[PDB]
């Protein structure tokens, strides 16, 4: 799809099997939510984003459906005042800005 | 232009006269610089940059030249950990996120 900027572009996407709101944040390295439980295995990590060094779970080969598409990631949970999808996940949707 | 995002998408741009670096950022409302001298008359605002609330200068009417197409837009100046075209300017250029 092509998604317009006039408002935040803001998605309803099934991360782990659960449907959550997120923005499509082309700022961001990674992708991080808020605390929800997904499938599998994780390892604690120290992350940057966005305003000091926060304590992660990091979740890799997470389901994702997007706007139709369906990506295997890696996913961030902890501290974040929006659920966001970053550059790992646009990648790999083929995602570009155009203008 | 199209621009993938195997890096940041940090870009070289032309702003009140000077060249600057900054990032394409889907996830910012607003287009903030750091400390910079923008030509005309400024008035304060308060802004979520998370950071907490953070005071700055908002400039309107600042000309900015980006890939090649001039556009003349409202810039903030206050602290960002970096410089950020954020959606105001990007929807002025008509850039979509497509995948
Ligand atoms: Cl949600
Ligand atoms: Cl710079
Ligand atoms: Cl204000």
């Amino acid at each position: 799809p092509q998604i317009t900027l006039w408002q935040r572009p803001i998605i309803t996407i099934k991360i782990g099997g659960q449907l959550k709101e997120a923005i499509l944040n082309t700022g961001a390295d990674d992708t991080i939510f808020e605390e929800m439980n997904l499938p599998g295995r994780w390892k604690p990590k120290i992350v940057g984003g966005v305003g000091g060094l926060v304590k992660v779970r990091e979740y890799e080969q997470i389901p994702i459906e997007i706007c139709g598409r369906k990506v295997i990631s890696t996913v961030l949970i902890g501290p974040t005042p929006f659920n966001i999808i970053g550059r790992n996940v646009m990648t790999q949707l083929g995602c570009t800005l155009n203008f």
